[PDB]
């Protein structure tokens, strides 16, 4: 990705709380595969810290069962752009979000070969608007991704 | 599916032959999440009979392995749609073909509750052309698909 293709003006303190992951898509099939896929979460709560780093809880399927996950994204020189320092570094970026509505971002894998990316549609409320998954297409537009799911 | 939604004028004897399946697409994310999934089949032959039925060579993953599965999809009054007489019976739609280049074809289970269907795209060279990725994303439009694959 590049900078011209993240959010610019975000304010991190505005995404906290409870968000549901409608969409997801992704460079490579694998990458969201079968449950047990790596990639595969489910943003279930963000929760922006004071020091402008973001706290990210997650479900995820783990033997028979949806395990919760807290991983922490670190701030970056870089708006809209936080990073996972883990043994297996990965990066967050937030590609656009109205605060209210939608939050649409993506999880990079840097050490990978080519991009490895893996993105979603976060909504605020299951309510019956498309504006979200739109704007989810329109984002994906310009990037090569081979798997798409939509959840009910 | 409708009856106008089907190939009109099909000569099933000129879809015999090797293909490639290029592109997928389900209306239930679970019929083709991980390999193990029933409908997450890839063909590789077409053999009509002498009787106007449609013999069917695909490939899947079976334990670590790539098996495959010769399926016989008998002719029905309606032309263009195939009936697959098993213990679960399943239907085989074909939407469209040029015969020479791609070929559109959905498998649907009737016995399950709502309309349960997964589509493929089928390429008879790996050729870098892309009519048939848009003629197969235009044949889905109609469709509510909630999982769509692309094959590199």
């Amino acid at each position: 990705l590049i900078v011209t293709q993240t959010m610019k003006g975000l304010d991190i303190q505005k995404v906290a709380g409870t968000w549901y992951s409608l969409a997801m898509a992704a460079s490579d099939i694998s990458l969201l595969d079968a449950q047990s896929a790596p990639l595969r979460v489910y943003v279930e709560e963000l929760k922006p810290t004071p020091e402008g780093d973001l706290e990210i809880l997650l479900q995820k399927w783990e033997n028979d069962e949806c395990a919760q996950k807290k991983i922490i994204a670190e701030k970056t020189k870089i708006p809209a752009v936080f990073k996972i320092d883990a043994l297996n570094e990965n990066k967050v970026l937030v590609l656009d979000t109205d605060y209210k509505k939608y939050l649409l971002f993506c999880m990079e894998n840097s050490a990978e070969p080519e991009q490895s990316l893996v993105c979603q549609c976060l909504v605020r409320t299951p309510e019956v608007d498309d504006e979200a998954l739109e704007k989810f297409d329109k984002a994906l537009k310009a990037l090569p991704m081979h798997i798409r799911l939509s959840f009910n």
